[PDB]
């Protein structure tokens, strides 16, 4: 079966063209709808189609955001079109996205089940690209709100990483309140658990730190029973937050009645084989005080990733590393001076 739709390019001008695809099969699910895999008749290239029920009255936040983005470390919106569904009054938005099958989650699971550790070189590669993609979106004031291993797609051969699933993403506006119960639980920042509604894109940074730790440990670092137990799991490592730290998180409620627990030193949290740079970076990601956390750009500048800036660095499969230094002014906006560190001599 060959299907044809009138679809508008994602980043291109607003002019619909005919698009044909075949080999359609379901590969994903969610409250939003369904996700298909298909092959374009033109390029024979594989693509994901995210199908979301559309409230014809309101605009789709994910579409808006997706159309603005153009980055190597973000899954790009090829096309979008509309279709019919069930009732005669229902309209579905379809997002035609890059198809990348492997995920940081599956990759990390293979290692975890083999009682093995993911080689630090990959940790650096993956985390660096994640921080770069976050630096990009944050420069637009856009927060992802769902950073987790499942949302990090991997090309196993090039070690290119791409951020996906902007269904929870939003452009944060100082003054306007945001929902607190957001993000996947293990990767949920502490302020969110405190019911904060005036939070910043630094919640993504917390999430990223959770991913790093998980990759270093072989399992989630804060595996909470629930949204509230999530805080207990956190406390059992960072120790009870101080009254000032709690104040910083902008709480809607603090009546938790948590028992007094002392911090567990980072060096003790990880395997002894763990590089200090990784521990050091982690400790400045997972901080109670939101403003105390590194920005993605600073994180990219961290020493943990120095090896990546070495002119001789190579992928374990012998190939060259993906392009990591081709920054744009947009990307460096939050702190241009960092270019000195981010863009190395040999790269210029
Ligand atoms: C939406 C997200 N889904 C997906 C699943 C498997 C492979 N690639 C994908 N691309 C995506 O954007
Ligand atoms: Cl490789």
């Amino acid at each position: 079966k060959v299907t044809t739709v009138v679809a508008t390019p994602g980043q291109g001008p607003d002019r619909p063209q005919e698009v044909s695809y075949t080999d359609t099969k379901v590969i994903g699910n969610g409250s939003f709808g369904v996700v298909y895999q298909a092959k374009l008749c033109d390029s024979g290239e594989l693509v994901a189609i995210k199908k979301v029920l559309q409230d014809k009255r309101f605009k789709n936040r994910e579409l808006q955001i997706m159309r603005k983005l153009d980055h190597c470390n973000i899954v790009r919106l090829r096309y979008f079109f509309y279709s019919s569904g069930e009732k005669k009054d229902e309209v579905y938005l379809n997002l035609v996205l890059d198809y990348v099958p492997e995920t940081v989650y599956r990759v990390a699971r293979h290692y975890s089940r083999a009682k093995q550790t993911l080689p630090v070189i990959y940790v650096k590669l993956y985390m660096y690209q994640l921080f770069r993609s976050l630096a990009y979106i944050h420069s637009f004031g856009i927060c992802h709100r769902d950073i987790k291993p499942q949302n990090l797609l991997l090309d196993p051969d090039t070690a290119v990483l791409k951020l996906c699933d902007f269904g929870s993403a939003k452009q944060l506006v100082r003054g306007e309140p945001n929902v607190s119960y957001i993000c996947s639980r293990y990767y949920r920042a502490p302020e969110l658990i405190f019911g904060a509604t005036d939070y910043t894109s630094s919640i993504d940074v917390w999430s990223a730190g959770c991913v790093l730790a998980e990759l270093l440990l072989g399992q989630p670092i804060f595996p909470g029973d629930s949204g509230v137990d999530q805080l207990v799991e956190i406390i059992k490592v960072l120790g009870t937050p101080t009254r000032e730290q709690i104040r910083e998180m902008n709480p809607n409620y603090t009546e938790f009645k948590f028992p007094q627990i002392k911090a567990h030193p980072w060096t003790k949290v990880f395997r002894p084989r763990t590089p200090p740079e990784a521990i050091a970076l982690c400790s400045r990601l997972l901080e109670y005080t939101p403003t105390a956390r590194l920005t993605p750009l600073e994180a990219c500048a961290h020493s943990f990733f120095d090896e990546l800036r070495d002119p001789n660095v190579k992928l374990p499969n012998g190939r060259d590393t993906p392009a990591l230094f081709n920054f744009t002014t947009q990307e460096l906006s939050s702190n241009p001076p960092l270019a000195t560190i981010l863009i190395p001599p040999h790269a210029r």
